[PDB]
């Protein structure tokens, strides 16, 4: 979950990174 | 994680849907 | 503030609408 | 803004309670 | 997935809180 | 209102960026 919050303060999708599931 | 970020965007429980799981 | 809430329901940017106000 | 996006996340519209400002 | 966006909304990683399964 | 759209999709307050008005 906070890995997740992280990737969408990256862009999310757009980041180029997997959706992390922490 | 592709679909809950898509949620999200569109408002969330606000959206009048469901939270998707990917 | 509501019609926002509608506004990010529909997509947001892609709804093809202005941001409302509301 | 802030208090917006919590008034998402509780239901926005159908919440029972108005959009905020913040 | 709804707590989570509230939780998102109270400022996620930083607000003292753990991330949501819902 | 579009700036904010793409804050909220970033996590609202979790980005770690202020709200932006438009």
């Amino acid at each position: 979950g906070d890995a997740y919050a992280q990737w969408l303060a990256d862009g999310g999708p757009s980041s180029g990174r997997p959706p992390p599931s922490g």
